[PDB]
């Protein structure tokens, strides 16, 4: 995150950290808890990812320096890619990992609620992105989660931004216009987390951007209002 500030323990309890083992273990990924034994996250994580067997989802975590040979964790089942995905820019970047177990809920992992169909056009104005990711473009994965407060942009005024790309309604874009914050390296995955009538919506999944908190480059994220259904779908079967 560029630009951001230290979350504190508890802050965004639906937020996870998702390690790789393989060849060794490290940060790749955000994702959000969405129910008993499911993460949201998006589709590019899993590009160079083997299989399920060598994924950790670490949930309850603030610092990074927490994650230890017993630190508690969630294995993952399953992967499941949005069957219409192929790169992040094209849209579809959505994935769900099913964990090989439920989740007993706390203070500091809990689901966030996916947004309501009813707000599907909703102008959300209270959105944080979050994440262990680079405070500029050459960086280091940092060991305080930070956030970021990031106002939405509208398709209309990003797609004038990125020429090279469609900007779908199954797209939302969120940066400001003057620059200065928004997601970088290893954020992805992770949520745009809005709070509207006192409930935390996951509106976006962190996706792509050019560059890192440029003018006028707003970041770009999976709409998740848009795949409410896919994610009931997947999430039931
Ligand atoms: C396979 C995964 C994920 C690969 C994509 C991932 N990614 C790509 N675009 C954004 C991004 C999003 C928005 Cl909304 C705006 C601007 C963005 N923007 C533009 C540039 Cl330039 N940079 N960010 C965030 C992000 O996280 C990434 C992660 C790492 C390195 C490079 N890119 C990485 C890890 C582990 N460690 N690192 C470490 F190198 F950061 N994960 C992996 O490589
Ligand atoms: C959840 O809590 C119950 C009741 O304390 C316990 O029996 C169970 O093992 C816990 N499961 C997980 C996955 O943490």
């Amino acid at each position: 995150i560029v630009g951001g500030t230290a979350s504190v323990r508890g802050e965004w309890p639906w937020q996870v950290t998702l390690h790789t083992t393989s060849p060794t273990q490290r940060h790749l990924c955000g994702g959000s808890i969405i129910g008993n034994q499911w993460i949201l996250t998006a589709a590019h994580c899993f590009y160079g990812v083997e299989s399920p067997k060598i994924l950790r989802v670490y949930s309850g975590i603030l610092n990074q320096s927490e994650i230890k040979e017993d630190t508690s964790f969630f294995g993952v089942q399953e992967i499941i890619i949005h069957d219409q995905y192929k790169m992040a820019e094209s849209g579809y970047d959505i994935a769900l990992l099913k964990l090989e177990t439920t989740v007993n809920y706390t203070d500091s992992q809990r689901p966030i609620s996916l947004p309501s169909k009813g707000d599907r056009n909703v102008i959300y104005t209270d959105c944080w992105v979050t994440g262990w990711g680079y405070r500029k473009l050459r960086d280091k994965i940092q060991n305080t989660l930070q956030k970021a407060k990031i106002p939405l942009v509208t398709n209309e005024e990003c797609q004038k931004r990125y020429r090279g790309h469609k900007i779908t309604h199954k797209m939302i874009c969120a940066g400001y216009r003057e620059g200065g914050k928004d997601a970088c390296k290893g954020d992805s995955g992770g949520p745009l987390s809005c709070k509207h009538n006192e409930v935390w919506h996951l509106v976006g999944i962190t996706s792509w951007g050019e560059g890192c908190a440029q003018r006028e480059r707003p970041g770009v994220y999976t709409n998740v209002v848009e795949y409410v259904d896919w994610i009931l779908e997947k999430t039931q079967a």
